């Protein structure tokens, strides 16, 4: 079973995760150190040099999505409460990821795994598609 195996197993995911440009979904209850993973992931990321932007998406700010993408460019982009985003907005996001070379590394931070979000609140399948492989439960490295 193991006690600290989970962290190393969790830690192992980050180490092997860092090379890939694939979107990572970091989820769990707050204080689970998911935020710490993104910075760690970004810091150990190839695009560490690139701007690192994290946005918590209130409805009022959810509209000016584009500024984050433009500002965020060449570097990791971190967002939460992605569920708010318009289907076209979800799709925009999703389309950019498709290119062989990603414009930005996309990390999704959630209380819960997508699926339970996607089920609970509708999320487009395409957006889900990148997410499904990368959806992770953060473990406190402290």
């Amino acid at each position: 079973i193991g006690r600290s195996e989970w962290i190393n197993q969790y830690r192992r995911r980050l180490q092997q995760l860092s090379e890939t440009d694939i979107a990572v979904w970091l989820y769990g209850a707050p204080g689970t150190g998911r935020m710490t993973g993104a910075r760690y992931l970004h810091q150990f990321g190839r695009n560490a040099q690139g701007e690192f932007v994290y946005r918590e998406l209130t409805p009022d700010n959810a509209p000016q999505l584009n500024d984050f993408i433009a500002l965020a460019q060449g570097g990791t982009l971190v967002l939460s409460h992605p569920e708010h985003l318009t289907r076209e907005q979800q799709y925009h996001l999703v389309q950019l990821q498709s290119q062989e070379h990603r414009p930005f590394r996309l990390i999704g931070i959630g209380d819960t795994s997508l699926v339970e979000l996607a089920a609970s609140n509708h999320i487009i399948a395409e957006l889900y598609y990148c997410f499904a492989m990368t959806q992770i439960a953060c473990l406190p490295l402290t």
